[PDB]
């Protein structure tokens, strides 16, 4: 005989919804020193595709070719080769702040987890993860003399990449800081909800590349980019300071962001399912 | 290494489309608009993150010696992913229902006031979930703000440009242009049913959405968010010039194209398949 | 775990191919008809497409540097969906009947009226496809129109270009472009009957499709659609440099590509193969 | 409820060896004239795809453009646009020569074919090759006019990369031609090994695609495909002779080509799993 | 009627440390000298892809190309093509040092390789790694002609990239070169991760495809490629120094992989997973 049988993998829509419940909901049953880990690692992971992307926007910003391109080209280098940070920090079992929001909040609003759970989780978690991505930006990118300035403008395509970039994250308003960051987590959290119900090499890969693409190409702001970024570009001495960092951006980035993780994307999926969650409880 | 089969065509996926589409008069009131309200802020995502995208590559001394060629294209790679947030979300869009819940009609499956009503609720969940997206998100964060400048005013110009270029067609020129937009995306959401694979997945559903964006097709609910965050960000266009000269032709043309340019064939070729398929079962 | 495969290919591929084509023995002439004319629109929209793009990769400072290159390269890039298209909804178009039905009929699975009756059908439903489509959505939709100016133009001196390109060629020099490009079109189909995959059946044909956009081959149903539209948005052509010099050359062309470059050596490889299978599927029930 | 079960794409490593030796070892029985058939449709599959491969980069190999931007362009697209023949090959079932070397020999290190069988397979397979090779490109890329020259200096650019790429072949050393052409080879061989380890369409595709692109655009020099180009430049009165093309270059490349196949890789590999082939043969004495 | 299996092609977290830890415990018993062969053809295929990088990035390395872009398509050209040397090496089942270090060294944290077997698997990866390496920069990269100083300006780029770039992989100082390589082997140990618990071929050839590309453009600095790099721009004559070329990059770039690997990468992991290697072993 010669014929085969068929086969599917995007198994999803409502059953993602039962994965993303229980992926967040035991996520919380780890230890303390496990979640700093994990969180750690996820933050060394970050930084290590920002320098990485960061190198390459500053190839592509050379002295002769801003004049004609204006950064058309750097930013499509940096979307092109940034979006490879969720497969390190997935494959390797490790755990983010701006995917916490969504599953550990679908996870405590069916009220399976403690909401003082949900406190010391994601408390850890953001934690770890500024720990590490500084870490990284100091130990890998700033002992690297990559970013460093060169004072001649020949050369120093690398260092006005990082310096613009960054003085530009700064300058926005409060208002505008907060809708980009909302903006970029719901891009987040879209492309880790793509995960559960993908279930293929290729999905994987090809879906969360195009989401994170579009969120870096499109100017909204995330959090532990933004840690990294700003850090380093505090190290390599650019013309911002400590004040436009932690407040006049990095404020605003976790405020929108924790708003589009669990309110934006929460209560409406929350609504849709929660009826279709019941009979899933009621299984044996 | 057993022999598998990640495909099916023809009858089968016509089945498929046929009970998705009779599906959908199930579900409460309540969560069909959540989901249309999703949709559109969805399509809201995409599409402001594909403007800026294309606006970046509009520079003032690129435009002169490329003419706006690379800022249509960036836009069109940019877009597709809005086609895999819905699907893998769950919630839909009035152009995808259109030909799903009319084959079931065709079929005798949905009667004709729930027919109606689906289709309403989608229709204004969607406009509804754009709009709103077109508000908070965009018009707040100033992206599009007219910088009365020349070397920094491109996310500008691009959004004001092809705000005009959308309203200036006659009346059967938007119809067209929408009846072949509404041809692309019945048939990506004919191939996600089709072929149950990721990689075919994500890969057909950006090529027919690409080419749909390159090609000067009007979308009903792009253009309701485009031509929104172009009246909010004062550009040339009238508020008539938007509603009716642009939404009324393209929402005509994306009905008609998916209920009967490509409902009729497909409920003719494959009328007695789902009779067959439904008796043995 | 458990190790699966996708790719049978060889002998499982002649089989399936030999049997596709014999299928469509008994779909009623009703059943044929609607299919071409659907798979005819459906190359004519995405045509439509391609050289909306391709015109907006001809812009004027454009080509006084660059030439043809993006434009062509884009155009190539953005043809291959009507394959995917075609396959899903089960839709056929000529050229890839060509090499199915002939093996179909080699293999005495077909009646030689039932194989004439099927190939006219098909044309003249993917003709009927192709104009309705070019004047429907084409040219009612004012696209491709003469807007004098030079800085803006692209999309009617790109068409116009690409027409008075095809026209200008000796019968021997069409004919040959026209069995390349069927070759490429028949190689696709077999492509997707041994792959049975998702991201197998896309890519692959989309190289091919590809390959032949790019090479300047000449397709049949796609040349119907882009001289047709071509002559309603008046051009520099005639009727004549369309049916006469250019389309009756493509059709032989891509008939004997189908027929005979490949499907007359295929046939002799495998026959036995096939005459095993049905064999061995009378030899079980 | 919900259970989905976990696969694998490749059963790589220890097996792969294994799967080429028996496919060597099957395509040594075949037909004589079977056989020929094959490899003509083999080489026509070439031609075609590096006819379009040459029009793409011609395309790109414009006037002005080659003043900006020095013939780099037309390169990446001629190799992005060759690998297509790769699949066209292998889905039907026919066999190139490169390929060969890399299987065949493979099978005969373990003694399985004849040392006579295995010179007829060879030589067959290689005459098959070049006759289809030349068949289409007169046939196909003759009579199409596409590589004529014009004698102006806007529209040659088809017939300015077909003489230049043939030009900067011909002008090599008998050593630089054999190291251009193992290189090559040694990247048919690993594609061959790739497209009969990883199966799922996209291992298909995509592993093949990146090796043979590596393989044009790294100037690599290929037997079949240096057969079609150089004929073909010859038929079109480039500044390409017989006995530059034949001789100088041909022989070289077809040398290293078959060097690389089955001595450079095809004898470690063989070193490390005759053990791994010994224990596997040791199955269906009592299996069955 | 319609049923299809569901199928699920990734199964990674714990099962990924599990197939990691097991196989770098079978890569000690490979008999002393299936290693050095293994090692050695690692390394003339590292030697493949790396020369026809060089040739792609030169060829858009023009002089008039350059006076614009400025290496931004060099680069990038050269990352895009570097990638399939994942592929070549994993689909025969070579055995390669850099990526040796995190896989071997797991393997000898959770005791089930030991000292001497550990020291003698990975001294072998090393010479055999740099025996293939060498050959193919010399017999088939240097005799082909392709890299000589073709003394007019006009097709000189193929030396010139060549030459610039090893000017620019030796003038670091000591801790920059050891950062670069830190970042260049999590690179690529992540990569081994990827293709090893992604059981896909499309994500097989992908991962590793976008892992290497980006540890490529980055200028990180691998040691194997990076010893092909040197050696042939010293069999050309370019403007390096043996002593540049050993005792202030292979030094550095050796020493900052080999933490990378297994201080870096193989220590936390080692800290994570703990008990769910246990809790499966019995
Ligand atoms: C499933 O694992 C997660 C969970 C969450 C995130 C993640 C992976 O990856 C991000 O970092 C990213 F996608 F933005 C990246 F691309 F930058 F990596 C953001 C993020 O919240
Ligand atoms: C799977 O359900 C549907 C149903 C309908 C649509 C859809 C999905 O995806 C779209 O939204 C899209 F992504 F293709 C867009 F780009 F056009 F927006 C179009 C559309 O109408
Ligand atoms: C699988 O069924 C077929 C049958 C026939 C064809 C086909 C598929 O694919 C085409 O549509 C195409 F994609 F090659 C196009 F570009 F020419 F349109 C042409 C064609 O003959
Ligand atoms: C039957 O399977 C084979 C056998 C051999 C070859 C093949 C397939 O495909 C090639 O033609 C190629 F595509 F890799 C090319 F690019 F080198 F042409 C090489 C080659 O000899
Ligand atoms: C699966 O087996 C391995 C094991 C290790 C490596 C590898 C494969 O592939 C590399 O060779 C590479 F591709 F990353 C290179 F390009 F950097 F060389 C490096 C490396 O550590």
């Amino acid at each position: 005989v010669l014929d085969p049988v068929s086969i599917k993998s995007v198994c999803g829509g409502e059953e993602s919804y039962i994965r993303c419940v229980e992926y967040g909901k035991k996520k919380a049953h780890y230890s303390n020193l496990n979640l700093l880990a994990k969180a750690i690692l996820a933050g060394m992971f970050v930084g290590l595709c920002a320098h990485a992307s960061g190198i390459a926007g500053g190839l592509f910003y050379y002295h002769k070719l801003r004049e004609i391109v204006g950064a058309s080209m750097s930013v499509f280098v940096y979307g092109f080769t940034f979006p490879i940070a969720f497969m390190c920090i997935i494959c390797t079992g490790s755990d983010l702040f701006t995917g916490n929001t969504l599953a550990v909040t679908m996870a405590l609003y069916e009220k399976k987890v403690k909401l003082l759970d949900y406190l010391r989780v994601m408390t850890i978690s953001l934690f770890g993860n500024y720990v590490g991505a500084v870490s990284f930006a100091f130990f890998v990118s700033y002992l690297s003399g990559a970013f460093t300035n060169v004072h001649a403008v020949e050369k120093n395509h690398f260092f006005q990449f990082l310096n613009d970039i960054a003085e530009k994250k700064v300058h926005h308003t409060f208002v505008e800081c907060v809708s980009l960051a909302v903006g970029c987590n719901i891009f987040v959290c879209l492309a880790v909800y793509f995960v559960l119900t993908l279930k293929d090499g290729a999905g994987y890969v090809f879906s969360v590349f195009f989401a994170v693409y579009a969120f870096a190409i499109a100017g909204y702001e995330h959090i532990i980019a933004n840690i990294y970024t700003l850090n380093i570009a505090l190290m390599v001495n650019t013309k911002i300071t400590v004040y436009q960092a932690y407040i006049k951006n990095l404020l605003p980035t976790l405020l929108g962001n924790y708003i589009a993780g669990a309110i934006v994307l929460g209560l409406p999926l929350y609504f849709i399912y929660k009826e279709h969650y019941y009979n899933f409880e009621r299984s044996k």
